[PDB]
Formats: C-alpha cells, structure tokens, sequence
C-alpha cells in the first residue's frame, strides 16, 4: 500500500470503503477498496473475469491481515446520474443503451456461473464515452433491499442468475419513471411492495412458492397491476421486456442472453451522456 496515495472517499460500500487513489509506480488513478484462504482464491478468479461492461479488477493485495482490491476508476455512478437527470429524465435511447450494456455484462458473468447478487445504481459506473459498467461482480460469493429478488426475500438459499435480472429490471423501471420501483425499508415491506404491484404470488404463477422457507399462508392477497400503470410512458416493447425480467418464478424470468435478442433493442444506439 505504500505505492498508493488516497485522494478522496468515493463510497462506503457493502464489502468495504472505496477511495479514489493514485498509484505512484505508473501514475495510474484507481479505485482502492479496503476489505481467509477461500476469499483469496475466489477473488483471484475475478481478476480473469474481464469484460468491457465489468469494472476492471487490476490487483488483489493481501497485507497485514487486510485485503485491498485495486480497481479501475470511473467518475460517476448511475445513482448520481439519475439524481442529476430527475427533472428532465434520462433520454430513452440512453436508458436503452445502458440496459443493453448491463445485459451484455450480466450475460458474460452468468456464462461463467458468476452472479452479482447485489445490483443497484450505486454499483453501476458510467463514463463520458457512453459506457456503463458493473462493479463488485463476484464479491458476494443500511444495505438497500430495493432491488432484491423475491426468492431471496422468501428464503431461497440456492438462488440463481435470475436474481440479477430481477435487480436490473427494477433499475430499468427506475430509469424510466425517475422513482424507485420497490423502495422497501424492511424485508416484509419490500416483499409487500412487490406483491402490491405484481400481485401476491401463488402456486399458479410460481409453482413451489408456498413451500419456500419464509412464505406465509397469511400473506395478504393483492391483485396484480398492469405495467401500463407501473412504468408509463414506456412503450410496448419495453413493458414486455420488463415484465419478463420481473416474472416471479426465477425459471420463467428471461435470461440476459435472451433479453439481448428482445425487440426493444432493435434500434439500440450508444449515445454520449451529459455529465
Ligand atoms: C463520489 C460520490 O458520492 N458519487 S459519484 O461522483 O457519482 C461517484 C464517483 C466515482 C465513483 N466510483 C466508484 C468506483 C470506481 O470508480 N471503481 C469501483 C470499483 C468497485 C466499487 N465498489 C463500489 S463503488 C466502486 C467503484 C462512484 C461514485
């Protein structure tokens, strides 16, 4: 760590604090994250999980029982860009570009059996060229519950890649409407917000749901809402895609690879954002 000079704190993340830092032996500006043999080996697998839409893990430094991760630095996160764009809205072509790029990133991770597990606007980083990148991919193997898939909330311990599709669908809806889709402030508030919008799940729409660990037969039974009410003014292609990303049954939920082939992306482009 004597090779790095901290510049500024850029995040109080889930796995540790992140700093903007300067590498004295190359002049490189990086994101330095200050965090057992199992962890060293899993984190070393992530050094090879390289893709243009995944924030690059430059180095892993284990010293004095402390673990530091050296990452590529990007100047803004999607949380800030959404806040800066709240009065006007992110233009649809840019929403579409960001969603497309994030699906490419997830399709890549998922093809290597790597899950993110905690997608949220705070760990989606953007640059001036129009790129968006996923940060903290693989580290999971007040914390926000807003983007949590219902199977996690219902106690599934062996959840799948579908959890990341759910989170990304929540983020897509939030870019379009300029408001979080399900801003729960407890696990039950989170689950009940999901149920009030998408209907209380049952054995018809989600076979096996009633036998999940935290499922309660006493859950209130809410009727489902139309997506035309939930994400106006998103067009029919976008609503169709979103509905497939928010299917209750993780097995029915669209995969990242199938989402990339959805007609919503027929006219996708790569606009440059106003930062
Ligand atoms: C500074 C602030 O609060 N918001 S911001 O200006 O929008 C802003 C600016 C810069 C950043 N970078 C964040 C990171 C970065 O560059 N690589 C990583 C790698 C891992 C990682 N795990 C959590 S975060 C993060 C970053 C974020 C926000």
């Amino acid at each position: 760590m004597e090779n790095f000079q901290k510049v500024e704190k850029i995040g109080e993340g889930t796995y540790g604090v992140v700093y903007k830092a300067r590498n004295k032996l190359t002049g490189e500006v990086v994101a330095l994250k200050k965090i057992p043999s199992t962890a060293i080996r899993e984190i070393s697998l992530l050094k090879e999980l390289n893709h243009p839409n995944i924030v690059k893990l430059l180095d892993v430094i284990h010293t004095e029982n402390k673990l530091y991760l050296v990452f590529e630095f990007l100047h803004q996160d999607l949380k800030k860009f959404m806040d800066a764009s709240a009065l006007t809205g992110i233009p649809l072509p840019l929403i579409k570009s960001y969603l497309f790029q994030l699906l490419q990133g997830l399709a890549f991770c998922h093809s290597h059996r790597v899950l993110h597990r905690d997608l949220k606007p705070q760990n989606l980083l953007i640059n001036t060229e129009g790129a968006i990148k996923l940060a903290d991919f693989g580290l999971a193997r007040v914390v926000t519950l807003w983007y949590r898939a219902p199977e996690i909330l219902l106690g599934c311990k062996y959840y799948s890649t579908a959890v990341d599709i759910w989170s990304l669908g929540c983020i897509f809806a939030e870019m379009v409407t300029r408001r979080a889709l399900f801003p729960g402030d407890s696990e039950i508030d989170q689950l009940f917000r999901i149920f009030r919008t998408l209907g209380t799940p049952d054995e018809v729409v989600w076979p096996g749901v009633t036998s999940m660990p935290d499922y309660k037969p006493s859950f209130p039974k809410w009727a489902r809402q139309d997506f035309s009410k939930v994400v106006p003014p998103l067009d029919e292609d976008g609503r169709s895609l979103l509905s497939q990303m928010l299917h209750y049954d993780p097995n029915k939920r669209i995969s990242a690879k199938a989402a990339l082939a959805h007609p919503f992306f027929q006219d996708v482009t790569k606009p440059v954002p106003h930062l």
